[PDB]
């Protein structure tokens, strides 16, 4: 199982996520409270590297999703067979992955040869010139509800820093549930508090 311990590292490593409030036409939406992110099947999900110091050239961000609850750890998150076998691809995405990258044609996906658990990785770029963060627009290509893979089971995303040998310079993590409505859930799942 990948680790999700969160790491600042040297860099001072951290997510950022826009605070896009729970209105019903949100199609993306974070719940600081539950750490917690809601989005639509296919839908800009924007997550925010934030970092203290500049990490070197080559350094790239990987994305990878695990199941939260330990009893289903182990298992590949993956794509559901329908959403496998949709007519939805992007020419570089592999159909199983669930998690993508938009917009950025530099965009590398793994299956990882021992492990067979899917990443999707881009070169680190610094904040655009005026800006604090970078940005990078993740896609879930299945949604929770998929009888097929998740099926209701919890999903974490694992958002790692690595420097252009591989090497562990950052890392963290989010709950992420692919839904119809993530205004809708994220405020009900918010007032259970
Ligand atoms: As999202
Ligand atoms: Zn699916």
């Amino acid at each position: 199982v990948p680790s999700q311990k969160t790491y600042q590292g040297s860099y001072g490593f951290r997510l950022g996520f826009l605070h896009s409030g729970t209105a019903k036409s949100v199609t993306c939406t974070y719940s600081p409270a539950l750490n917690k992110m809601f989005c639509q099947l296919a839908k800009t999900c924007p997550v925010q590297l934030w970092v203290d110091s500049t990490p070197p050239p080559g350094t790239r961000v990987r994305a990878m999703a695990i199941y939260k609850q330990s009893q289903h750890m182990t298992e590949v998150v993956r794509r559901c067979p329908h959403h496998e076998r949709c007519s939805d691809s992007d020419g570089l995405a592999p159909p199983q992955h669930l998690i993508r990258v938009e917009g950025n044609l530099r965009v590398e996906y793994l299956d990882d040869r021992n492990t067979f658990r899917h990443s999707v990785v881009v070169p680190y770029e610094p904040p655009e010139v005026g800006s604090d963060c970078t940005t990078i627009h993740y896609n879930y290509m299945c949604n929770s509800s998929c009888m097929g893979s998740m099926n209701r089971r919890p999903i974490l995303t694992i958002i790692t820093l690595e420097d252009s040998s591989g090497n562990l310079l950052g890392r963290n993590s989010f709950e992420v549930r692919v839904c119809a409505c993530p205004g809708r859930d994220r405020r009900t799942e918010e007032e259970n508090l």
